[PDB]
């Protein structure tokens, strides 16, 4: 059976332009805008959106996942440990448990981004794509919101002024570079910031420091995942991702306590 | 809480290793090889899946969605006009009702790709990224698989044998480019294949020659999505999606027939 | 036991300069000049070495092996069926016999190419790389010899010509590009010679048409490897190099049989 | 005679993943990973192989060789002086006497890497080309492996995650860029490892610092070939490669004392 | 002897506005127009600006010479048979006898660009480099002049547009690449002209076409040098010039006869 | 009338290689080696040569002129200031008189070059163009020679060692970049030597500071022309060249001085 389809060029760019601008004024002023949509910022804007916050994800790339997409060296599949299995439980993952070694649970490597951004989306978060955040907006003594263009524009070395995003409190979530953090100490040199980045990799240590690295690293800009450990100089994990997941989860939880929401 | 994790280096490594090659052995022998994972070819995928075949999606970029993604121009929306609405909302994604347009259905360009990907994971269709298929396996009459390259290799331009995946069926639904079949034609010129390309633009015409057009271009090779219209000279339609959910439906319903008589 | 060691830069530029020069007037006249350094190049080159003949292999890239170092798709291994496996042997691969397929041989993808290299070298053939054919040195009615540039100038795009050797027989062993019979056809259109490609992957097929058509093209000119193949638009066989060695030690046997009557 | 072939698509397919899936399994759990395929690197790693020892050799490139193929400015030959040269005679290795200087011997730039490879390899030495070391493992006050990544996803720009190679030892063989050490200080200020890079060029005393330099400069990492001039400011020495050699060896008869095997 | 210099900013900008200004004033008009700044084209240039006739010679690159400069694949050194040996001696060029070849003479190919230039400035010709022939003036059945535009506007890909040179005749002395009869051909297809390329490398035959290609191929366009063989489709003949100088006098000699009769 | 000539392939190639390898083995020892092939540089060699010296030019890019040619924002004309023009008509370059100023001469910048470096070759010194300096040869206390590398190799990245230039003295010849001084610098700290770079323009100081920074800046390197003010933090004097000439000269004269020759 084959239906004859309603389709025009008029009315489908009519449509189009008219939700992504309702969309647009809606998403310049928000409660958390989480700069990275990988697995830190897509778990943070998840634990932070079911809780009724008016939360934006902004992604630099087309499509959000971060690291997760390759795996390891390419090998599609990724580990998570005990207690953090429970977040991918959460958004519908199949997971495997490891054989030689309790506690690991293994993972589609294509399934998990794929999953965790419509688990955040499900919970009332808005995922924006390709929308690179180049700057941040200051207040006395505080962030107060980010500087998005255009990736397109960014990538094509195009001149051209950004648009802002205000919002109560920003995460930076943008993995190893932590970019957010990195220019807000480029930039504003009176502030004392520094980042080190990260050391070498140290699986046991580096798991066990981002959570206590997970917080706010000046007021109103809080660091997450990978960010987290390279603001404070700790060290790699490799491809296992629960201190991820987990510290995207306290990171939603510090800053709930904060709005008091 | 806090969180004692347990994490290192060797039995994440061999973890993902042992996953990757169990995947591999699995792999190389499947029903039907899907080549391009966006709209069209997701679809297609979980309608075979769904019916207990065993199916691989194979997608070029590290992440799946194709088109998608940037909606129209960058606008993050994309129509769907009905019945194509009802694959959409099988897969859990949100849909509005386009005011002054009856049929006509908006949804985020995020959303899509990231459901329409697991909802094919669900029905149990294996999803390959960073998997570029360079050329297919032939047999006398007939298409009889892929060969596929590691995206990075082809990339980095590095000279590298490819590897091979076994398949009764072959889907082209790698879009506008229809690369499966204009590769088939050019390194085959005694077939007498020609890949004319799609036509201008227009969307009543070009939605309503997709199923038509849906169909084996020869035998063990389906075409669906926007590559059918591109085998078939067909016009383009823009950001309006329903035809090529429908035309990867209707694939899969005439791949289901011919393995099922 | 501490080393005095004997080190100085005028001795050392003097004698490589030497030996370079003495080496470029020995080169330039050869009764075999092989053009690629991969898998039936260097075999082709060690069975005329090893009888006697001036032979020179040369091959564009700083190294040569061609498409061999990568293996399938990055998995560093390769295949190779009896009887060709001996050519292997001879050179003192390791090779292990495949599970379930009698006949099939396994080797370790870096492994064959530094050995084939060096059992050419030890049967008395010249190889030099870094070194790029780009033109053929024609007589009335034949090939007469190679026109060599360096592969660094040809990369950099400096307007430099390029020197000559000259040769009784030229072997085009330049795998699926055949570059050396595709420049002589498309330079000299008053020949008739065509150069339709390979075809699509067909392994049964692709490899046992490799020694059928390694053969000589044009008066001068010999075609082996997947060249062959190319020339005679034969299918491919993927990681399979048992038709490649065979096709390599034929060649080389019958330029043996045409200088030896 | 032409041999009628057995050749097929997924026997090779499935040979080639699971010899490359037991090698992967295999090598994450080494006495010494080596990082560098140039002359230095093979060295130590046909001695320390030679002994029983477990030993894989990572190189970035798809061959190895490093910077012996080109030998000095692109005329194929290289330099040996007395002693070093009864380590290529012992990977037989042909060297002819320079006649106005006693002590120096020279050698084809090309059969110089493939046969320091082969020897490698026939030593037990596994090599593993197209694999990039990224950065190290560490523990507390030590260097416990190295953390890899494909060359190619590395050179695409691909974000993805690496995996790890457990080592008692690991050897920077990387050359004047001594990446190993380098990215060991970059990353972990707290060190205070100091890289300031090899000195101009003094053949005398660049060569005889070599071996002074071949030392550990962290607990379980090793330095050898000219990243230990790298690492210790030593002269350059040129297309002269005796010291390279001697250091090479050196290099594993320290580390086979330090395993006392 | 201390030395006070007399310099400044203002005039010396202004001195050469004004030199360049007049110059530029000059050069719109000329008798001949030479593209190239090769061998054939210096050598052109200098037998016609020699008999009195005002002539510019246009250069694409920054300086002139074309592919003298880098000799034989690298190595510094052309060869000149006679009696084209007597042209390079007109210019004061050192020549050498070549050891066992009697015609053939060796010249240093770094000093007969410099001299060949600098002898032709010395006739009286006008040499213009940076600046690239992209078309040519029509006019009813004859070209008239030729369309300039600068090197770095071109190689920058600005969109601008080009001045003109008029001229009596035009010289295609651009090389194998005949650039100039190629545009001509390629834009007025209504011309029937062909441009079928070089043939492979054959010095004997190649060097004896050059003379009798050296022609007029459509009324005021004239063929000389390499690009005679391009048009004719003649055989190359490598790193030997005298063919190259012998068919630039030869033009001259033509388009002086035509000018005078 | 059209002469038959006499042309090959196999003794063009001989006489090439050759007279390129009697060149390498007599350019391996000179007595001053000057690094770039501009105008003082160029002037320092024919002043050196012309005194019976040993004297080798080397220049990176494959043509000499260094930043001549294009003139003044490429307008084709230089300037040059009483008594420097005097040098200008020591090479045969004419030379007019600008109306304004006195003692102020303007020249074609094409003729200016070509004319030069004859005029170097005539007085005796060799000039090998497409040759980089990439280090020096050091000995206690003093620079003793270059190192040399391929500028082919050097563009197209390939790992490749360089070879040697034994010589008394060294001149950095290199302009604005000093490059030699600079890597001398660079690499060997311990000398404690710093290259500050040029100041901005002012035309009166920067030419009268030249000829007071030609000097020795480390025993047996002299640095002349640009190279000097960029050395010793001097103004720029834009497109006039008397300074350039007089400290070229002036260079010559103070290593004459130290070689009482
Ligand atoms: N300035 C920016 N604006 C917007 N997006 C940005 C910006 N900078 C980075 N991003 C984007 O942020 C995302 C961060 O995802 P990413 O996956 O890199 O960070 P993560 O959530 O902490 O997880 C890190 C792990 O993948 C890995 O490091 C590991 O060791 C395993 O645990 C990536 O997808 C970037 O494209
Ligand atoms: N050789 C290949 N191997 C693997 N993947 C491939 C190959 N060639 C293409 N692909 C991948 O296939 C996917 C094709 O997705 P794509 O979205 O382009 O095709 P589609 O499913 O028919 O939908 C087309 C619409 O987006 C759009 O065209 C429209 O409606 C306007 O008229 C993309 O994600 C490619 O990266
Ligand atoms: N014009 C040239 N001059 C010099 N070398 C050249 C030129 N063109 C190519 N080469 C060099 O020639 C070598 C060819 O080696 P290559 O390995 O490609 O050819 P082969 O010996 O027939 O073996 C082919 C198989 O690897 C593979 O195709 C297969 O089995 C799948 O069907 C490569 O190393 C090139 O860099
Ligand atoms: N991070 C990395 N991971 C893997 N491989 C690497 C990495 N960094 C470098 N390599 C690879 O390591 C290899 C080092 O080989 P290389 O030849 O550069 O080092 P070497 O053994 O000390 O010998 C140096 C001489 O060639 C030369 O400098 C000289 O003066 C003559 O004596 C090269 O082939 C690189 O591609
Ligand atoms: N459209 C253009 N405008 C201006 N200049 C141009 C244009 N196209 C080419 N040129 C310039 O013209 C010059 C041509 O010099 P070229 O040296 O290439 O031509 P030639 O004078 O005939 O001598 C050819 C030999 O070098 C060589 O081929 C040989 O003997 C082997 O068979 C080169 O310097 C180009 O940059
Ligand atoms: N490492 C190197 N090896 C070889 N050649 C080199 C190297 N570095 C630079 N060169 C080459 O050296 C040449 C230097 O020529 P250059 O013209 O730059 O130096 P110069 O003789 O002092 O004259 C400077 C003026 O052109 C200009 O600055 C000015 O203000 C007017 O007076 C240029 O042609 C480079 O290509
Ligand atoms: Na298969
Ligand atoms: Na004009
Ligand atoms: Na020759
Ligand atoms: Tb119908
Ligand atoms: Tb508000
Ligand atoms: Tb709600
Ligand atoms: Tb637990
Ligand atoms: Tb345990
Ligand atoms: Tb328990
Ligand atoms: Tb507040
Ligand atoms: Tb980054
Ligand atoms: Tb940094
Ligand atoms: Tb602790
Ligand atoms: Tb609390
Ligand atoms: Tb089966
Ligand atoms: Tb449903
Ligand atoms: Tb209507
Ligand atoms: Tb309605
Ligand atoms: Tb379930
Ligand atoms: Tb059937
Ligand atoms: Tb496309
Ligand atoms: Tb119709
Ligand atoms: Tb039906
Ligand atoms: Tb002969
Ligand atoms: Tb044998
Ligand atoms: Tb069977
Ligand atoms: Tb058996
Ligand atoms: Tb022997
Ligand atoms: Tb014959
Ligand atoms: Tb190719
Ligand atoms: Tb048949
Ligand atoms: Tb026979
Ligand atoms: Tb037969
Ligand atoms: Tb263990
Ligand atoms: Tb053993
Ligand atoms: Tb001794
Ligand atoms: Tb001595
Ligand atoms: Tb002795
Ligand atoms: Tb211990
Ligand atoms: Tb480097
Ligand atoms: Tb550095
Ligand atoms: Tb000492
Ligand atoms: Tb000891
Ligand atoms: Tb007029
Ligand atoms: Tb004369
Ligand atoms: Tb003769
Ligand atoms: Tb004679
Ligand atoms: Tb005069
Ligand atoms: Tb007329
Ligand atoms: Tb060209
Ligand atoms: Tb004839
Ligand atoms: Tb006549
Ligand atoms: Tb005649
Ligand atoms: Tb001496
Ligand atoms: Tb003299
Ligand atoms: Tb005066
Ligand atoms: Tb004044
Ligand atoms: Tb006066
Ligand atoms: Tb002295
Ligand atoms: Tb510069
Ligand atoms: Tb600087
Ligand atoms: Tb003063
Ligand atoms: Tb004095």
């Amino acid at each position: 059976m084959d239906y004859k389809l309603k389709a025009d060029e008029y009315n489908v760019t009519k449509a189009i332009l008219s939700s992504a601008f309702k969309m647009w004024m809606d998403v310049i002023e928000v409660d958390v805008a989480i700069v990275g949509g990988g697995p830190s910022g897509l778990t943070a804007g998840k634990y932070l959106a079911k809780e009724g916050l008016k939360v934006v994800i902004l992604e630099r790339h087309l499509s959000f996942g971060g690291g997760t997409w390759g795996g390891g060296m390419g090998f599609p599949y990724i580990v998570v440990e005990e207690p953090a299995d429970e977040i991918l439980r959460d958004a519908g993952i199949k997971l495997e448990k490891v054989e030689d070694v309790e506690g690991y649970y293994i993972a589609d490597s294509v399934e998990v981004p794929a999953k965790l951004g419509a688990s955040a989306i499900d919970a009332g978060a808005k995922i924006l794509t390709s929308v690179a955040v180049e700057d941040l907006i200051l207040r006395e003594d505080k962030v107060a919101g980010v500087v998005v263009q255009g990736y397109a524009i960014e990538k094509a070395g195009l001149h051209v002024d950004p648009i802002t995003i205000n919002a109560k409190y920003v995460i930076d979530a943008t993995g190893h570079d932590a970019s957010v953090t990195t220019t807000l100490a480029r930039k504003n040199k009176d502030l004392g910031i520094e980042v080190p980045g990260e050391k070498s990799m140290w699986a046991d240590k580096g798991e066990n420091s981002l959570l206590r690295n997970t917080r706010e690293v000046y007021p109103g800009l809080f660091v997450c995942g990978m960010a987290a450990n390279a603001v404070h100089a700790g060290y790699r994990m490799g491809a296992i991702f629960g201190g991820m997941y987990l510290s995207g989860k306290k990171c939603a939880e510090m800053i709930l306590e904060k709005l008091n929401k």
